[PDB]
């Protein structure tokens, strides 16, 4: 009858072992290149017009739209508990604000502005880092100043977004991210900065990579999700371009990008991006148990830092503020 | 009045110009460092103790635990589709089977080997490959063969597996998967295959980065999710020992893994593991609407393409094997 | 040896015992910091006899170095000798070691940059030497700098050169400041 | 009872054997990357405003703040002894000189190019480096020409320092070392040097990494001591930029950049530079007994040369003037 077989072995390679490094918890901390602190992550905030605003957006969130009314309620428990920075997203919804240049970009009374003034003035401990684009002011709705019916146009997008960028530095935002992927943005940016005298002391956060998805919604410049080699050399374009800090988003799907990033652009600071979708399908999966939240979370984040991340952008950052603490 | 801001800007350099390269539909495809094919996938069957079985298994699957006696309805159309591989995961049902040494994992009349000795019957076009592991055949349900109420005793894990992979050899596997995790298995492995002169027909496809994770089920040798160190440490001892392909799961959360498995094991292909967890994840995403499966499952696996792998192990592959024809 | 220099082959079937009996005593891990060539095999392969291996993290003292900076005023490398500490880091990562410590640190942080890349897969340790500490306790009391400012300076240090661990007499305090 | 143990080994292996290397005395010299010699020393000098000066400087330090008066029987026992570079800080006294734009930094009657001229009559044979900088000049004592109650004003800061710089070279100065650390001056010090025909004959000795911290003194352009991206691109930046060699400040706690600047300046002369906290805290650990004065400045000293260094600014010079004739 069946009986176990056990062949016969040579004596174990020590070049075998590796185990001695890995079978106390504290040695799996000992084996992570980088940790989660709180400094590390950036909250995304989305200010509306309506300065009395708090409405609920939806996927699988916990985000909201707040006003420049309600911004002291939400963000003192956050900063209270560590939180070190935020990343803004201006949501005009007045009835006729949005056109086909995004004047509303930089409206020294749009919410962005608002909120930057505020944030200074009531939080002056924390970073302000404002995305730069005009998908959220232009009428049409894309990354840009468009051509009669047709395509983006290169020049006067570019030209039109580097003052966007100057005009949030001129109102006291410490750090600018451009995220609409036009070609050269960066280096009209860093130049308009230079020229306004607000190089010195404004972070370009560059979105260097980052590619087109069903992660930002179920269903203009983006990667291809195949193209490796058009990321690596935006991630180099943009760095030679005077980019401070670079972002990759999506993250957990696009790990091997940061990777690359890690390489390329290995003497600045890398920045994961938890995209909304990625963010919104955790917790369908947790909810429906395929995973528990807090844990298909560490693994995620931890993930970024693996993979070469310093910095996180992501909406479980009120989450991890508790989280760390333990 | 606010009116929109134009910086002035210098002409565009040709450097910053990268667009020309991803305008068209196929410049998509032409900017993919790989391809998917269907010859890549493959498809991991999971066979019953019971003849007759086709019991459904649960999370957000669509997979089944089959008996041999229908094990030719549910090959053939996937093969007539152009399915090419399966990796056989033997789940031994029977009230007294499992025991401490696992010594029902290369029963002659075990689901593995019955579910060789049939595919190599009825569809001699297929690639057998047949993970190996105790894990799934052990009282206790570890890894390998324990030591008195504690840890896994290297020395008899290992001299079992060798002897598992090579009866699983001699059955007629053309492929051995090692899943244990456990120190030198690969070389002990390779080694019984030499001696049982199979080394020149049996492709060791080792599971060299296999995480620990909650991708597996809500909620031994693995390692832990920010030890790149030892993943690179474990993918080059693996290759040094014989490995003749590598593994790295999951693959989504680890796609950074799988680029420095690109670089280590640069001469060997590369195969990502879409894990159920992550598969699970996915389908529950899709149905709360968080996104489009097909969408996401094309950006995911395109994604393990990008970051080196040239091998898929899916449960999608039924209908990946439909996508790819259109 | 009688009246002469050390026996390689006593001194390590020695320190393989030693070694492998703290950790039969409930040890994590040893570190071995007498610098004779090849222990580190003989620690791996007496741990590995004695099924200890796959517990026990062996935390090589790949770079000790000699220097004034133990007290004022056997195999250690001699300060300049940079390529010996080279091929000592690489000869114990291959002969076992799980992670690497360089001592002393402050003035060997070149050492710990090089141990870095050559050891890039395993945990780096510096060591904050009893001579360094109590060179920054001295310059501190006769105001020469701040102590707290020097500590966090010379033990970033080590972070930036490469190092994820650190062994020093300023543990107590740290774990006070970084409170803060 | 207790008994030595004593495993069994294996045969010695021949890659375990490194000791044959070093064994006797002079083997310790032989392995080296670089010896100490005296024409790599540099010592600083204080030349004050007071042309009989000769103030007694304190920490721990021996330096003083000389005047041109008492230059020639200071400089006499040094150069006899083998001395052969100085490099220039200028202390100007005189109740009203310092201003807002650092007018007196190239002032033709002032420390520095008196000192200049003093060194190239009594002692052709000394090789003359300037520090350039307007700290010490500007009545508010930053790094450069500041804003209106604010930053430091890069282009006219900029601007001036390649003037002050000419200036010296113009005077006599065989070398310049800009330590102002604000962007791109070595640019605009290396043009101003060529349209004033001096860039064939001055050699910009560039203080590439100038990091802040608490070895200047108890307690602008400044790296933070974990800035290690930073001190990288600025390395780069400063030789792209003209810099024929770099100074990297402090060195002790920097070994790591100096060797850093050892890989990515491989073809210029590396410059470590002991300062004055580093001289002041090896005096003070000296006297408290801790350490050996000789002991610990020839192992400190012997660790630039060892990090990549082959010139090296110290405080120690006279003595080791001493030394190395030993
Ligand atoms: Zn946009
Ligand atoms: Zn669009
Ligand atoms: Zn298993
Ligand atoms: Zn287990
Ligand atoms: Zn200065
Ligand atoms: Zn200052």
């Amino acid at each position: 009858m069946h009986t176990a077989e056990f062949l016969e072995t040579e004596p174990t390679e020590i070049s075998s072992v590796l185990a001695g490094g890995y079978n106390h918890p504290l040695l799996r901390q000992w084996q992570s290149e980088r940790q989660l602190t709180k400094n590390m992550l950036i909250f995304p905030l989305f200010i509306s017009d309506n300065p009395d605003d708090f409405t609920e957006i939806d996927s699988a969130p916990n985000i909201n739209r707040i006003g420049v009314n309600r911004l002291k309620d939400y963000l003192k428990p956050l900063v209270a508990k560590g939180l070190r920075s935020v990343i803004l997203f201006g949501v005009p919804l007045i009835p006729g604000t949005k056109d086909p240049v995004g004047t509303a970009a930089d409206d020294p009374a749009g919410p962005v502005i608002q909120g930057i003034r505020f944030i200074r003035e009531k939080f002056p401990e924390l970073y302000i880092i404002c995305d730069v684009c005009l998908c959220e002011y232009t009428s049409h709705g894309h990354c840009g100043v468009l051509y009669d019916d047709g395509t983006i146009n290169r020049e006067r997008s570019v030209s039109r977004l580097a003052a966007v960028a100057v005009n949030y530095a001129k109102a006291g935002a410490h750090c600018v991210a451009p995220s609409d992927m036009i070609d050269g943005r960066i280096r009209d940016i860093k130049r308009g900065l230079i020229n306004a005298n607000l190089a010195h002391k404004t972070f370009v956060l560059s979105y260097a990579a980052k590619f087109s998805g069903n992660l930002y919604g179920p269903a203009c410049y983006q990667l291809p999700p195949a193209g490796r080699g058009l990321a690596r050399r935006a991630l180099e374009r943009d760095m030679s371009e005077g980019a401070d800090g670079i972002i990759v988003k999506p993250s957990t799907f696009y790990l091997d990008i940061v990777r690359d990033a890690s390489e390329i652009c290995k003497d600045l600071p890398i920045c994961a991006y938890h995209v909304s979708g990625e963010y919104a399908m955790l917790h369908a999966a947790a909810e429906k148990g395929v995973v528990d939240l807090k844990t298909i979370a560490f693994e995620s984040h931890q993930g970024f830092l693996r993979a070469g991340a310093r910095l996180i952008i992501t909406y479980l950052a009120p989450e991890f503020l508790d989280w760390l603490d333990e």
